[PDB]
């Protein structure tokens, strides 16, 4: 256990006993509660109605604050300007750190009704899917907020994705407009955006996109579409910086972000608004601990959940200083992120576990002629964190000084869901804790039997919160099928854990097909599609495999046609063939040519089996096993 340190005890939003007594009033009166706690937002017409939601088979229906009006935008924008405007909104620190920026509220807010008039001047109107494929600069996010504006609703789509992956998104949701750059500028490196725009567009089915606005990043050689094609610049200079934000219901959706799942493609999780941003903010205040004057660095992807909870629209609604990073926390030198820390005076870190192991394996090259002191919070997401990481991340980083706050959620869950609160609840290394407000976690075997006491089983959650995604983009029917059909009357989060003897969660990862990647969540079904698409593969079984910095790396099975030889030309161009299917993000490491898949008579595949013997562990035709196990050793 780590004891809560003096300095937190002295300042903290929240203390244990404030935790134990709002914890039981978001259960017993979830209406008092989120009635009194939606108040951290500006309403246009205050809602009456709270909580109105239904787990039932086939009644599942979302809804928090419906007869109740706002705009995102307004609350992380406008409402901070009379008294804050010139307190800075976001700091971006370039790739190249000579290149930074402080966008002050009134400069951001500014620019946003600008871009809210470019997409209305476009025939952008409420309702319109925009797909955004940027880099991490600033113009993201005005993207972002000025669909948010104008009830656009917003498809972030992120810059690693392939341009086979791109068009699948844009198709799927019927974006009529693509926003993107000519390049990305990472780790010394481009990324090719715009190009990867062009060859998506290519894609037949595409048909829904009448332009693409992109901004002018490196200023490269890029292929021009005249008509179709538009300059970020040229447009945005054009347009008012005028523009009055228009009540948007509390259940209008915000964004769709395609996510991966059990079974087939990835699917758009659907976010709404008012519950939405009610439950971002209020969770990032309590667990972050934040104050006016904390700066604040997330390190996520804004084409990723915690890129848009936590880097920008908690952050943002709360009137917080919040920092965008260009580039990779181990580039010039592992010492980047502590040099950011030190450059920008960060009081709050939030960061990844592929991110800690990544510098914790250059020892103290990673915190080398760097002070850290200005830091307070610290904070792990995405993925498991093993107790000697989360040690070194303390007492390196932290020095042994800062609460590391363990959050746990999905991008089904809009925000935290199971995570420490840094002035309430005591820390275990590796473990996520307790419960959030308004969040029922259970544990039920594999039939559904709720497991009491100290235990583990299946994590599910038996009640709604604010944050909860709403639906599946066009398959309601889908959402319901996917996360409340395995246990009735339940959400089915995909993960395993267990509970200690002190109600804390060790949260143990998927159950489901589902891999983490570096952090990146990833569908096994998926990857065997891209494998299979291939002209010489048959059939592909993809398993993971532990991994010391990626955590699970990605293990594939494959069975060439029959008449095929493999090759060290195939190996190699397998990979990049998955890579163009999908990104860098899903190629395999390990390539197990065979013709040894384990079958059951009815065509089953013996997955577990793969699993174990990928995992280097040794102990319909049952000599296939036998046959695996050799390929495995050579
Ligand atoms: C939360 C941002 C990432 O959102 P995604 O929707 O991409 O991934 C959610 C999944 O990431 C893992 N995961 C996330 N956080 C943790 C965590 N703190 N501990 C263990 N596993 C975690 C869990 O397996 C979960 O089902």
């Amino acid at each position: 256990k780590h004891a809560i340190p003096a300095n937190i005890a002295d300042r903290c939003l929240i203390n244990p006993e404030q935790y134990e007594t709002k914890y039981k009033q978001s259960i017993n009166d979830p209406d008092t509660f989120w009635g009194e706690q939606g108040k951290i937002l500006d309403w246009i017409t205050p809602y009456q109605k709270v909580k109105n939601t239904s787990f039932a088979p086939g009644n599942v229906s979302i809804k928090w604050y419906e007869d109740g009006t706002l705009n995102l935008a307004a609350n992380c924008l406008d409402r901070h300007l009379q008294e804050n405007g010139d307190r800075t909104a976001i700091i971006w620190e370039g790739d190249d750190t000579s290149q930074s920026k402080h966008i002050s509220y009134r400069e951001l807010h500014r620019d946003v009704c600008r871009f809210a008039n470019t997409l209305l001047d476009l025939g952008i109107k409420k309702g319109d899917v925009v797909a955004i494929y940027m880099p991490m600069v600033p113009e993201a996010a005005v993207a972002m907020l000025a669909c948010a504006r104008i009830g656009a609703v917003h498809s972030v789509i992120f810059g690693g994705f392939s341009p086979e992956a791109v068009a699948g998104r844009i198709i799927d949701s019927s974006s009529r407009l693509v926003i993107t750059a000519d390049e990305g500028v990472r780790a010394g490196r481009s990324i090719p955006l715009k190009k990867n725009v062009d060859d998506a567009l290519k894609n037949p089915n595409v048909t829904s996109v009448e332009h693409v606005i992109v901004l002018k990043r490196t200023g490269s050689d890029i292929d021009w579409q005249e008509g179709r094609d538009l300059w970020w610049r040229d447009l945005i200079e054009k347009a008012s910086p005028e523009h009055q934000p228009e009540a948007m219901n509390a259940e209008d959706p915000l964004f769709i972000l395609y996510t991966s799942g059990s079974t087939g493609k990835p699917k758009g999780v659907l976010h709404t608004t008012g519950g939405y941003l009610v439950y971002a903010a209020t969770t990032f205040k309590y667990v972050f601990d934040y104050h006016p004057g904390d700066i604040y660095w997330c390190t996520a992807d804004v084409g990723w959940v915690t890129g848009h909870s936590y880097l920008l629209y908690g952050p943002l609604a709360c009137g917080a200083t919040t920092l965008m990073f260009e580039g990779v926390p181990n580039w010039p030198t592992p010492a980047r992120m502590c040099q950011v820390v030190d450059k920008h005076q960060v009081n709050i870190l939030y960061t990844a576990p592929t991110a800690i192991r990544a510098l914790m394996a250059e020892g103290d090259k990673a915190i080398e002629g760097t002070d850290r002191s200005s830091l307070r919070i610290l904070g792990s997401v995405g993925e498991p964190i093993n107790p000697e990481a989360w040690e070194w991340y303390w007492k390196k980083i932290g020095k042994e000084k800062c609460p590391v706050v363990d959050t746990w959620w999905q991008t089904e869950t809009g925000g935290f869901m199971i995570t420490p609160l840094p002035g309430a609840i005591e820390l275990k290394a590796g473990s996520a804790t307790r419960p959030f407000f308004g969040v029922q976690p259970a544990l039920v075997d594999n039939e559904g039997h709720p497991q009491e006491g100290a235990t583990e089983g299946n994590l599910v959650i038996t009640d709604s919160w604010p944050g909860q995604a709403r639906t599946l983009f066009g398959d309601h029917e889908r959402f319901e099928q996917t996360y409340f059909s395995t246990f009735k009357n339940m959400y089915f989060s995909g993960d395993g854990a267990r509970r200690d003897e002190d109600g804390y969660y060790w949260i143990t990862g998927r159950v489901d097909d589902v891999l983490n990647v570096s952090g990146h969540r990833l569908g096994t079904a998926e990857i065997e599609s891209a494998l299979v698409a291939h002209p010489k593969i048959a059939e592909a079984a993809v398993v993971g495999i532990p991994h010391a910095i990626k955590g699970q790396a990605i293990y594939a099975y494959v069975t060439l046609n029959h008449g095929e030889e493999p090759s060290p030309e195939l190996y190699a161009e397998v990979r990049n063939w998955v890579e163009k299917e999908i990104g860098p993000l899903a190629t395999p490491d390990v390539l197990h040519w065979t013709d040894s898949l384990p079958k059951t008579r009815s065509g089953k595949i013996m997955r577990r089996i793969l699993r174990k013997i990928a995992a280097g562990d040794t102990s319909a035709d049952p000599g296939v096993v036998e046959k695996l196990l050799e390929e495995k050793q050579a």
